[PDB]
DNA sequence: CGTGTCAGATAATCTGACACG
DNA sequence: CGTGTCAGATTATCTGACACG
């Protein structure tokens, strides 16, 4: 009954949930890769979707891409 | 993260979900009807669980019953 | 008796910049 | 250029107390 589109993740819940620092996951939005919703004092609130996209980057990131290349891939898949 | 017992919701994502103020859901909790996790620092945080229990909770005192009537209610035999 | 409300304290997340490999 | 760390700032949640239906 929660879903995949809703806002209700805080930073430290989303950092343990995917093993990524509140540093990268704040520099993967920089990068254009991810845009979370951010509560009226401007904090971050993740979905699903968002914990979904951050394991993708993270595992490309793995592979040893590099993040451009990492943005035509998650725009590009179709 | 599916993990029903997993804690993952802060206070006001909590309270946005169950349509409980923080001052009901920390009364619960002090008269021994649910207890969440804590950080390290002590804020709360509730797993689907939790929000089952809250959610039970809110509907029965909606039909009347006491805070211990309801703690007889969802304890003894689970 | 259960909730709203305000007060002070503490934790948690905010942005930005230097440092490192 | 991807990540760590540290500074300062603000937001979010903490406990406890007085009011009030
Ligand atoms: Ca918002």
């Amino acid at each position: 009954a929660i879903r995949r589109n809703m806002a209700v993740f805080s930073m430290s819940v989303v950092s343990k949930l995917t093993d990524l620092t509140p540093r990268q996951i704040r520099y993967y939005e920089t990068h254009e890769l991810i845009k979370p919703e951010r509560t009226e004092g401007q904090k971050r609130l993740f979905s699903l979707n968002d914990l979904e996209r951050l394991l993708e980057i993270k595992s490309l990131l793995e592979k040893g891409f590099n993040i451009k290349e990492i943005k035509q891939i998650i725009y590009d898949s179709q």
